[PDB]
Parts: C-alpha cells; sequence; structure tokens
DNA sequence: GCAAAACGTCGTGAGACAGTTTCG
DNA sequence: CGAAACTGTCTCACGACGTTTTGC
C-alpha cells in the first residue's frame, strides 16, 4: 500500500508527539531462544478522541484500536505492513526517526535472527538502542538478560 | 512570513499531539475591563529535547522557549505574528483546528472588544468555547466571571 | 491601558513497557 | 514454533491553565 505524502507528513508530526515506536524482548518459553522479539508502532490518545485513532485504522488500512479506560491506542504490530508503513513514514520523522530505522533493521534481520543465537542476541542489541532512544522507564528484559539465559 | 507547506503539515500533526492553543481571561486591575485577553500558542516537550523547540523558534521566526524543570515550552503570544502563523497552520490541524479558528476570530475582534463591555463579553464567550474544546481542568476565570465584574 | 514577558502549577493524557494467551 | 493479540499499569511528559511583573 502506497500512502499519500501529506498524510505521512501530518502523521509523522503527530507520531513524534503522541506516538511510540517500541521494540521488546519478551520472555516466553515457547520460542527456541525463549524470547519473542516484539515490535509495535502505536499512537495513544484520550478515549473521547478515539475517533482519530479509528480513522487511522481506515487510513493506514491495517492495525486496530484498543481501549484501556481513559485513553486508547492505535496499535500496529504485523511486521509486513509495519515495515511497509514505517519505510514510508521515517523520512518525515524528526524525533523518532532513529527508532523507526532500527525497527526496519530488526524486521529485515528477523529470519536470520531465528537461525543463530549470536545473531538473535545482536538483534536484541538494537532493541536496547531503541529503548535508550525512547523515554524508557520500566524496561526489564534486555540483550544482557537474553545472553545469560542462552548461556 | 509565508511558511513552506510541508513544514506546516508536519507541524500541524506535532501541534495536534504535544501542542496547545490557549485563550485566557486574566484578572488584572490595570485594564479597563479589569481583565486581559491573553492568547498563546505553545508546544511542550521534555527539556532533553529542547533543541527541537529552539529549532522551531528559528523556523517559525518569532516566539521563544522557556524552561520549567523537566520540560520546556515553545511560546508564541505576539498577536500579529500569531495571527499570521495560525492562519497558515489551521488548514492542516485535525484536533485543534476549531481552537485555532476561534483564536483567529478573537484576535480580529480585539479592537472592538476594547470599545464595548458587551463586545468584550461576547469575545470572552469565544474563550469559553476554546477551553471547552481543550482538556481543561484547572480553569478559574470565565466569561461569567467577567460578566459579574462588569457590574 | 494594553501587549507581552515572566514565573508557577494542577491533574492528567500520554508514552513505554511487562506478562500472558491465542491459534494457524 | 511463532506472529500477533489481549490485558495491565508504571512514571512520567505533557497540556492547560493561573498569578505577577515589564515596558512603552
Amino acid at each position: 500500500t502506497k500512502y499519500n505524502k501529506e498524510f505521512l507528513l501530518y502523521l509523522a508530526g503527530f507520531v513524534d508527539g503522541d506516538g511510540s515506536i517500541i521494540a521488546q524482548i519478551k520472555p516466553n518459553q515457547s520460542y527456541k531462544f525463549k524470547h519473542q522479539l516484539s515490535l509495535t508502532f502505536q499512537v495513544t490518545e484520550k478515549t473521547q478522541r478515539r475517533w482519530f485513532l479509528d480513522k487511522l485504522v481506515d487510513e493506514i488500512g491495517v492495525g486496530y484500536v484498543r481501549d484501556r479506560g481513559s485513553v486508547s491506542d492505535y496499535i500496529l504490530s504485523e511486521i509486513k505492513p509495519l515495515h511497509n508503513f514505517l519505510t514510508q513514514l521515517q523520512p518525515f520523522l524528526k524525533l523518532k526517526q532513529k527508532q523507526a530505522n532500527l525497527v526496519l533493521k530488526i524486521i529485515e534481520q528477523l529470519p536470520s535472527a531465528k537461525e543463530s543465537p549470536d545473531k538473535f542476541l545482536e538483534v536484541c542489541t538494537w532493541v536496547d538502542q531503541i529503548a535508550a532512544l525512547n523515554d524508557s522507564k520500566t524496561r526489564k528484559t534486555t540483550s544482557e538478560t537474553v545472553r545469560a539465559v542462552l548461556d
């Protein structure tokens, strides 16, 4: 899906404001390396303004909105559409462009990360960088925590 | 000054996110009708990201940045530059377009609001409308306050 | 007497994760 | 196995005012 540049310009400003580009390493025994590499693009807004997030679902054509009381979030996790979307959005980001670029990097490196523990750990390293670029305050699992479990 | 369109598209999204279009009636004795009609365009950001606000000062070409601890704000209150700015920004705003058009209306009517208490009140009613559109929760002075004083 | 700067603050509206679950 | 959803909440990073002082 090719997005309109005006939509992307406005949206990149909005994302730099209320948005969040997130990479997480989730402990999970069902994966071969006991952790899932999770990626999320999100936009949070007061629920009385969810109409704005509902429109995003329509305009971006993928993702959904979750309600959590007083605020709601537009969430996009599917890696394929995420890569497609972030690729077109990143040229216009000013505050979260580095995060976007790290996420695109991780996505493309995913297949290779599933094959090798050293690669996987390398990818986890880029997740650490995204978190350090964000206003990270409650992170727990890092590349360090993953190395210890692999060992 | 005329701003580039892509600049305004991005900024409108950033403003709809971290910005605030403010209208205030400030009790102050030195004014004929005992209140100042104050208008402010602002963008708030964590002080570590103060460079982005400083950059806005240069790109918008007027206004300034103030510090208040963990966060800083880009501030624009000069009525003429503010009017020129919002006129060009409002077409691209989505959550705060009404507030912006009401601020523009107030500015245009300031001259006549000065000559008549009743005009002053009507404009103060437009300030009520802006506060209602924002997520107002600590407002003290309203057009009802002024109505009482004007007696 | 008004515009504009300066300085101060309530109560969130966000951001940024964590943990667990679903099911092709 | 693993992509993606579902559910919770911590810690702010904002928004949106308010009061007081400048300066022409």
